[PDB]
């Protein structure tokens, strides 16, 4: 089931996608709840809003690369051309990333309406939850806003038994080491650097004993690397 | 007419140039039977190697780079760098092209300098190799953005026998002006040198224009009102 876990923490693709939301709207159909209905329909919105934007990037890319351009004759030409490609892309996932946000917002918003604690504690609850955070870590990572993710993987891991899912702590142990390295990179004080590289060590460790066990040749090795 | 011909001369070397030039140029090497000039050519073929060598590495290296798989890459992130990584090779690799290129160059045209007879100087298998290398130097600086140092190659270039009367020439040169125009502009730095680069520029756009649409053409006669204006 560690292929299973892996398959849940990527950009979404088409098979996921379809598997995904036939199962969510069973679940919703037996959860028979308005509220879980309306974060189901946000989350679908913002996981299409990435999904499409996924796809035009990659026809854009396809459409520029394939085009001839004569008249471009020299290295400096292409340098800038490529330049203005790169921001028209960066651009449209932005773009993508601030409405995919906003409906897991929207998401989480029809979840925090549903008041009844039995209620909350159903599995097709965790279930929804589970999913627009994890969309959510996966749509930040994607533009490399790695801090940004650092209070969602926390709230994600809280829920049920997912601190048991080695993905959340690798995403963890990545999201501390990118602090890490900007401490480094800016005047940034020690106290901090220490905390970052102290949480990406205790993340980066337990990722490793979750998927190869405690005591195993990765386990030990881990552990050489951080004395 | 003869314009194609121009035109085709004045762009990076590609495989249809490279045998024609080279094929003619052995040719004459062989008429003018001058030492000097045989190694001036030797060099000139061996900086024009360098520039096809690298032109063919480049494709090859983004081929390779873009058939690869890494199922290892999911983030947009990951890509941006890796596509910043391969153009930090590729322009790693052009500059050290260009650098050993220009220095084959500077040869070949040190060894037409030791041609001391006059006589010599004057053949036209001396003017053709000279205008050659020189043409060569201009456009391998152009390649990597290095417009003001093809100015003095362009100087000395349009001296050369009938060598003002192609336009190619007045347009790149119009460029390297405008560039220096443009960076004293964007630098707000010494603006004595301001009028000068903008004149120049100007002469060197309506000879261009001139020279292949003619004067008093509709072509030439907007251009005077641009530099009017």
């Amino acid at each position: 089931e560690i292929m299973e876990q892996e398959s849940l923490w990527k950009n979404p693709d088409f098979k996921g996608y379809n598997k995904t939301f036939q199962e969510l709207h069973q679940l919703s159909k037996t959860f028979a709840n308005n509220q879980f209905r309306l974060a189901l329909s946000n989350y679908q919105s913002g996981v299409n809003t990435i999904m499409k934007n996924r796809d035009w990037v990659e026809q854009y890319r396809k459409e520029e690369a394939e085009k001839k351009r004569l008249d471009e004759k020299w290295y400096w030409q292409k340098v800038d051309r490529k330049a203005r490609e790169e921001r028209v892309v960066y651009r449209e996932k932005m773009k993508a990333k601030q409405d995919a946000l906003n409906y897991f917002s929207k998401a989480i918003n029809h979840l925090d309406e549903i008041k009844n604690p039995d209620l909350r504690e159903r599995p097709e609850f965790k279930r929804l939850l589970s999913d627009v955070y994890r969309s959510w870590i996966m749509a930040e990572y994607d533009l490399q806003n790695l801090p940004q993710t650092i209070p969602i993987l926390e709230l994600y891991i809280e829920i049920d038994d997912n601190e048991k899912e080695y993905p959340a702590h690798k995403y963890l142990a990545s999201a501390y080491s990118f602090e890490e390295n900007m401490i480094k990179k800016t005047k940034g004080p020690d106290d901090m650097l220490f905390k970052y590289r102290y949480k990406k060590n205790v993340h980066l460790l337990r990722a490793t004993e979750l998927k190869y066990g405690k005591d195993s040749p990765e386990y030990k090795h881990i552990v050489n690397v951080i004395n």
